[PDB]
This record gives structure tokens, sequence and C-alpha cells, in this order.
């Protein structure tokens, strides 16, 4: 039984990833920040479909809380086989109007979470000797940049760099490290004007669904994907 | 029943792709150039595992033959749902030593095959209105270049450009078009001394070659219904080379 | 002192590159295919500004003619220090409507020219021991793909792959090999209706076409002595398109 | 119009070389330093001795308030910068599981937060001056491809690339270009390697040598020039063919 931590599994892409990986047979750490009810709904659906998992909670910007909860989880249940670092936020504004909090909240939550969430999981993953899987969530904005989102583009591009560097370090230990960069996905995470501009750049002329992102995570998590590492794979309807 | 043409299915990556997609439930056009016995072995294994397929043959450098065989196949059996353009060759030498035939054979076979194989399949795929899948095989040398292979790097990079452009054209028709760029994969194509193999391994963080089956797993994902929003991509399966 | 061959120097980007590099002090091989008058105009402007150069001609799709002319030029004048492989064409159509000639003319002219033009220049460039510069012209379509241009995207992406591979081979010999990928540049190559131009502009953050002279400024940088550590790169000059 | 260019980390290495080259090109240089005042003065002395102009200034790029205060004062006193070269950076290497809190935070705060801290105060004035402008950031090959033992540095430097691209799109209509230079291995004080480690690094560089600071400065000079007005949103790598 291999366990997979999915951050932000209370809704959207994280929920869809949690459901799919549970169906694949992984035991899921259904993580949430504040939306306990949403996480329980995710878990209920996992269980009702014959899968297994459990709830856990932490703020990915809170380093100490991440370390404490994760060390406790690992002591009680053993090392994670997989870690899907999905939780993220956006705080959009034109660059010259971006507040201190807009910048810091996005960098601290989206980028520092790489260190806060993943670092406590690594030595135990290595210690278990089953190999492993690390999957991060970036964004097309991290690959190409996006107007009104200098902070988000920075954080999400930073995730890509972290992911690539860690891939090289862990390659000999049979742990793959990859990044999924979704384009525009239909979730709770913008104006009609902005949506139109986004659509015009999407050859498929539609948003992706959370379940489609989950299908890619399912592939990367599978045993047959063991030679895929250090990659950013974009699921974006042909945007780039 | 959706059919998938797999070029170069008589050995190596093409064989592995053929087997995997057959197991996924696709009816396979098991293509070969000259290795009929190899293609039959691929098909026998497909059938023995409860799948379906048929043999067909053409030179991917021979435009007229490709059109003739493919039009006949489509008239007799209906449009392909998927096309995996896998057939390829290498003719390595230092750039100043590369012969006319070294350059032309690699460009004509690897790059012109995009047009020769894929063009006859497109209007029928559109006409069938089931959407579709096009998967091309490039290489890490097409992404980053490789010494002693200016011809192969050129052809393989050209496949990437063709793939991306066609992706944009076919997006509204629910046909995805993607490229797989393997790194070093353990097949009959690769013939290296121990010294050369060590040099190659030093650039691969995983310190091993890929297996044909691993490349087939990625083709299987791209072929699946859940991958309908993935298009215009080059996905590299290379043990972390880049 | 140091000579630079600029293919397609009779108009557009090649002319602008020829003029700029001549102003930088390079002796220019002002190449043309059929537009002798245009090449002479380029040369007259070079000379009038205190620079030097000479006319030469060949079809970059004609391998034998390229070798013959270039071997003669090199025997008579010595090795080129730089080669700017700029000549190119487009033959646009939707992929299923692309004729045999549309595909072949674009691949043969744009991609085979890498081999036909550059190969005869390499051993002499090495033999001269002055180091060197090779600059190819690709396109944003070669980086990202472009609808209605599967052939051009393929050829231009192939140029990138060739360029990267040759860069690795020549690095120890102090010859840099790089690719310039312009976006939309205001030359005779571009023929768009007002409607099509607006669609193109909407994807360009700078909301204007580039000028040939801007592309020439980048070539001037890559040709300069201070750029000796830049190799294996595709540099895009495209107003922020990507 | 004498055009001024701020060069962070101009007291040594790449920043010094950029400062010298852009001064020779005719730009008035803000020769920035953090703690190495003597080094910055030597950069400025060489600028002046060669017939150029510039002035010293100082701030910690991790200190947001100090950056805003100094830069607003500089802009009030001398007018808007035409160019900003965000060059200052550090490395704090260790294997990912051994990386300390300070190793991670110092690299992210200094290398990535500096984009916001240094560049934001310069933008509205640059726009207000109506001369267009140039923003050049310094990333690294490790930001493009990742590098073992540097998950923090790779993250920060890749983050700079993303910030650079996004800002390029915002400022394109205002004739301010925004680009990133990603050097490979450059011979400065930042690099401290044993002979063994140097050999391993060289094996990945087709040119089999380190770059020189002056070479990086040549690329900055091109991007700063008027003829480079259509080049924006790019990461240009100067790395001897590494990638
Ligand atoms: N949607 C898109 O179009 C899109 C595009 C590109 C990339 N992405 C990336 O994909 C990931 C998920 O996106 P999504 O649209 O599914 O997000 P979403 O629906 O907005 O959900 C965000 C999730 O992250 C959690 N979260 C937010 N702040 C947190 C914090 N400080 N600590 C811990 N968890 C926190 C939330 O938990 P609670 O509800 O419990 O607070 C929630 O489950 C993000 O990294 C995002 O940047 C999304
Ligand atoms: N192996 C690697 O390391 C590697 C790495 C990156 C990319 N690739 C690419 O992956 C693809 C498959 O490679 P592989 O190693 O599986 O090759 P392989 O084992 O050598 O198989 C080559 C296949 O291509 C077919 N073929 C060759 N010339 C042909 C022609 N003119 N017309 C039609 N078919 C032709 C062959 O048919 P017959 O045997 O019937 O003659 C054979 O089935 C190629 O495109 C290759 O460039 C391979
Ligand atoms: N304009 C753009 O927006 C744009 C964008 C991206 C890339 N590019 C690339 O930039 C390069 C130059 O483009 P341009 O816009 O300056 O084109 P142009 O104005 O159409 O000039 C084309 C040049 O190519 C030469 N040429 C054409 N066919 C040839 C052949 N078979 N053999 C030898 N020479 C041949 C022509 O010679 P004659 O005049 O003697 O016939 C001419 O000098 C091309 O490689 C093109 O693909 C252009
Ligand atoms: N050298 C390489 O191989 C290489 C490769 C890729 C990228 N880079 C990048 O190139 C840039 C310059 O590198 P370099 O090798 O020239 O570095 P260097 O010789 O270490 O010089 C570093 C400069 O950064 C300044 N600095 C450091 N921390 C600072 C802070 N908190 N606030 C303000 N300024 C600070 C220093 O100021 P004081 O001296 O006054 O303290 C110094 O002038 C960096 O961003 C680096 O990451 C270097």
């Amino acid at each position: 039984s291999r366990s997979v931590l999915v951050t932000g599994a209370s809704k959207g892409i994280g929920r869809a990833i949690a459901r799919q990986l549970a169906a694949d047979g992984f035991n899921i750490g259904v993580h949430y920040h504040r939306d306990a009810a949403g996480a329980q709904e995710t878990l209920n659906a996992i269980v009702a479909n014959g899968g297994n998992g459990r709830l856990l909670s932490f703020d990915v910007a809170n380093r100490e809380q991440c370390r404490e909860v994760l060390e406790h989880e690992i002591a009680q249940h053993g090392a994670w086989y997989g870690v899907v670092s999905n939780a993220g936020i956006a705080r959009d504004a034109a660059f010259p109007a971006l507040s201190n909090d807009d910048w810091d909240a996005v960098i601290h939550t989206n980028l520092d979470s790489f260190y806060n969430v993943i670092q406590p999981c690594i030595m135990p993953m290595i210690g278990a000797r089953q190999g492993g899987r690390i999957i991060t969530l970036s964004s097309v904005s991290g690959v190409m940049g996006n107007r009104g989102q200098v902070n988000y583009s920075a954080a999400k591009a930073g995730i890509i760099g972290a992911t690539k560097a860690l891939a090289i370090e862990l390659a000999k230990r049979k742990i793959t490290v990859n990044c999924i960069a979704p384009g525009l996905i239909d979730t709770g995470m913008m104006e009609e004007s902005a949506l139109k501009e986004a659509m015009s750049m999407i050859p498929m002329k539609r948003m992706g669904q959370a379940e489609e992102v989950a299908g890619l995570a399912s592939y990367l998590m599978s045993d047959i994907a063991g030679y895929v590492t250090r990659q950013v794979i974009s699921i974006n309807g042909g945007m780039l």
C-alpha cells in the first residue's frame, strides 16, 4: 500500500487528483487548509468508490506547522510514496500596484511551500527504499509569464526551477520529480474581458477540466513513468 | 472500434507502442518497411493477448506508395482514429564528413514522412467525426542537438515544428497532435562501444537507458480519452537528461 | 579582413544584415538567387558607406551549384569567417491542401540549405584558424508552430536542431553557431490582408512589426568578438510574442 | 537626454563589468553596492577615468523598505532611471534535505524578492519620463535547467525568469523592454570550486572554459542599445553551449 499526499484536496484540481489516484489504488492523504467539509467530501467519495485515505491539515506557508504535522503523519503511518504539491493562490494586480501582501502571500504560499511541504517527506521517502513520486503544480503563467500576475508567474516559474533541480538530486534514488503546468482550468480559482483574452490564445477554445489534470498526474504517478523526470508537462489546450 | 496506425511496428519502440495500444483496446495497423517477420511477431503477440490488428507495408520516404497504400486501407477499413509516426533512421557522421546520402536519407525518411504518412490520414480522420490522435516520435537530439548527428537533430527538430503547427490547425476538430522525444532507449537502433555508452550515461541522471515499453506507456497516455486537452506538446522521456 | 557570406542579401533581412555587418567592418559576400539588381543595390550602398563586398549567386536548393560556387569563392578569396544562412521561402496552405511542391520547395530550400550552404564552408573556416561565426535564420513558427504553415514550421524548426548540433561540434574550434528567430518582420515576404494583420498584431505585445534593421542589430551582436561564449542558442526577436 | 542605468551589485564581478561597459556606451551609471563601498568606488573610478559618468548608492536588495527609500530619493534628486540591471545575487548551496531555513530564505529573499524590491519603485517614474526604457535581470543556467545541490538557487533564478516574462508583457506598449540574461559558469568571486569540481563542470561546457564577466557585459550592452527595442520577454543564455 503506497500512500500519496495531495495538498489542496478539498476542491478543484487537488480533489480531482485525490479521487483519481485513490481509484488507481493509492492511499490518499487528503490535505486541506481551512475547508474541512470539502476535504471530507473528497474522502467520502474516495471511500464510496472502494478506495482509502485520511484527512490532514496545514498552512503550506507555515513551515513549522508543515514539519510538525508531516513528521507526526510519517511517524504514525510511514513515509509517503508520493507527494503532490498542488495547493496554490493568486493575488493579481498590475506590477506597480502590487501590494507587499500581494507579492509575499503568493511567493510564501506558492514557492516556499516546495521547501515546507516537500523537505520533510524526502529522507523518509529515501529511507523506505520503494522509490517515489514528486509532482508539483505550476502554471502556463510560470512558463510564459502573464500580465497582471508578475507575482504568480514568478512563484510558478520558481516551482519549475525547484522541481528540475530536485529531479537531478533524486534520480539515482528512483524518485521522479516532475511539474504539471495547467493552462486555464475550470475551478473556483477573473473578468469576462480577461477570460476572452485567455480563450483567444487557446486553440481548443475551451477550459480544461480538473479531471484532465488528474489524468496526467495519474500517468506520472504510475510505475511505467519511472524514466520521466525533470519535466514540465503542460496541459493547456495547445496554448504553448 | 478505433484503429491506430503505428509505423515501424516490426521492432523496438514501434512494436512496444503497438502492443500497448492493442492492450488498451485499439485495433492496430502494424506497419513495417522490410521486416515482415518482425511485424508478424508483433501481430501474433497482439492477437495472443486478445487484441486485434493487421499488417501493412510501405516506405515512409516513398510518397506515392504511402498515399496508395493508405488510401486503400482507409477505403477498405475506414479512417484511422490514431496515427503514431514512429518509423525513423540515423546515419551518423561529423558534419563535414556527412555524405549526400547520409543527409538526404535522414531528412527524407524522418521528416518527409510527416507529410507522406500523415497527410493522407487527415481528411478521413476529420470526416469520421470521432476526433483523433496524432503522435510523432522525435528525440532529445531534436530538442538540444547532438554532436555527430546534425542530420538527425535537424530531422527530429523538424518533426517537432511540424507537430506543433498541425496541433494548432486540428485543435478545433478534437484531434490532438503531440510529440514524444525519447532519450536513449534500449533497441536495435543504438549501437555503442562501452566507452561511448559511458559518455552517454554521464549525461543521464538516472544512469540507465529507457526501455521501449516505457516509451509505449507515454504513447498510451497520449492516446487515451482523458488526454484530450494535451496538444502541441513535446514530452521528453529521457531519465532527466534535460 | 574577415569575410561574411550573407545568403539572400538582395532584399529584406539579408540586405539589412549585409549593410550592418559591412558597417561593422566585415567584407560581405552579397548573395542572391535571381535578383541581381537587388544584390547590386545592396552592394552599392555598402560601398557608398565605405565598406567592401562582392556579388555571388546560387540556388540554395541546388547542392552541386552551392558546392561549386563556394569552393571557387574559397579558392579565390580564402575561407569565410562568417556565414549567415538567411535565404528562405514560404509556401503556405492548410496541411491537407499542401501540394507536393509546397512541402518539398520549403523543406529543400529552407532546411537542405543548411547542408548545401554551410558544409562547404566548415573545413576551410577551421583551416584558417581565425575561429568563426555561423548564424542561421529560423522563425517564431519554428519555435511554436504556426497554422497554415506546417511545412515552414517544420523546416524552420529543423534549422534550430541543425544549429544546435553543429554548435556542439564546433565549440572547441572557436566557431559559434546560433540561430535568430524573428517574429513578424516588415519585408516583401509578408503578404497579409488588414484582417489577418490585426489577428497577428493581437499576439504581439509591442503591437508592431519588427524592422529588418532590428534583425540586423542582433546579427551584428552575434558576429562580434565579445559574443564568443554565446553558442547553441536560438535568440528570438519578436516584440514579446513568446 | 543623458540616460541613467542602475546596476545592482556593481562593486565586483558581472555587475562591475556591466557598469563599465554601459558607461563606455555613454549611459550614466548608478553604481550600487551592498557592503563593498571600496569595490564600488573602484568601479566608479574606472568609469570616470575612461571619460564616463556615474555615482555610488547602496541598499540591501532583501530590505524592501530601504530599497524604496533610497530609490525614491535617487529618483527625486536625479530623475527616473532609463535602465535597471538587477544583477545582485547570492548562492547558499546544500543538498535539498540538508538545506537550512536560512539557506532557503536568504536565497529566495535576496535573489527573487529583489525583483519586486528593486524594480517596482523604478517603473512608474520610467513610464513618467516617456523615454521608454530597459529592464535586464540576471538569472542563471541553473534557473533554466536546474542544478544539483542548488534547489534554492535554481528556484530563485527560475522565478526571476517568470517575473521577467510577465513584466515584459505589461510594459511592452510603453516601449520598455524586459529581458533576462542567464549566464553559465562565469569567472568571478561567486565561484569557489576545487580542481575536481571544476573538471566536472567543464565536461558539460562544449567550449571547455568559463565565461568572463566582460562577455556577460557585452550581452547587457546589446540589450541596452536602441537597436534592441523589439527584443523583449526573452531569456538569453551565455554559457559556452551548455544548453
Ligand atoms: N485553475 C487554474 O486554471 C490553474 C491554472 C494553472 C495552475 N493552477 C494551479 O493548480 C493548483 C490548484 O489550483 P485550483 O484552481 O484547484 O485551486 P483552488 O480551487 O483555488 O483551490 C486551492 C486549494 O489550495 C488550498 N490552499 C489555499 N491556500 C492555502 C494555504 N495557505 N495553505 C494550504 N493550502 C492552501 C485550498 O484549501 P482550502 O479551501 O482548505 O483553503 C484549496 O484546496 C494551484 O497551485 C494553481 O496555482 C491552476
Ligand atoms: N532507440 C533510441 O534511442 C531512440 C531515441 C530517440 C528517438 N528514437 C526514435 O524512435 C523511433 C523508433 O526508434 P527505434 O529505436 O524503435 O528504431 P528501430 O528499432 O531501429 O526500428 C526502426 C523502425 O523504423 C522502420 N523504418 C526504417 N526505415 C523505414 C522506411 N524507409 N519506411 C518505413 N519504415 C521504416 C523499420 O522498419 P523495418 O525494420 O520493417 O525495416 C523499423 O520498424 C525512431 O523514429 C527513432 O528516431 C529512438
Ligand atoms: N519577414 C519575416 O517576417 C520573417 C519572419 C521570420 C523569419 N524570416 C526568415 O528570414 C529570412 C529572410 O526573410 P525575408 O523576410 O528577408 O525574405 P525576402 O525579403 O523574401 O527575401 C528572401 C531572400 O531569399 C533568397 N532566396 C529565396 N529563394 C532562394 C533560393 N532557392 N536560393 C537562394 N536564395 C533564395 C532571395 O533571393 P532573390 O531575391 O535573389 O530571389 C531573397 O534574397 C528567411 O529565412 C525567412 O524564413 C522572415
Ligand atoms: N558567476 C557565475 O558563475 C554566475 C552564473 C550565473 C549567474 N550569476 C549571477 O550573476 C549575478 C552576479 O554574480 P557575480 O558572480 O558577479 O556575483 P559576485 O561576484 O558574488 O558579486 C555579487 C554582487 O551582489 C551584491 N549583493 C550580494 N548580496 C546583496 C544584497 N543583499 N543586497 C545588495 N547587493 C547584494 C554584492 O554587493 P557587495 O559586494 O557590495 O556585498 C556584489 O556586488 C548574480 O545574480 C548571480 O546569481 C553568476
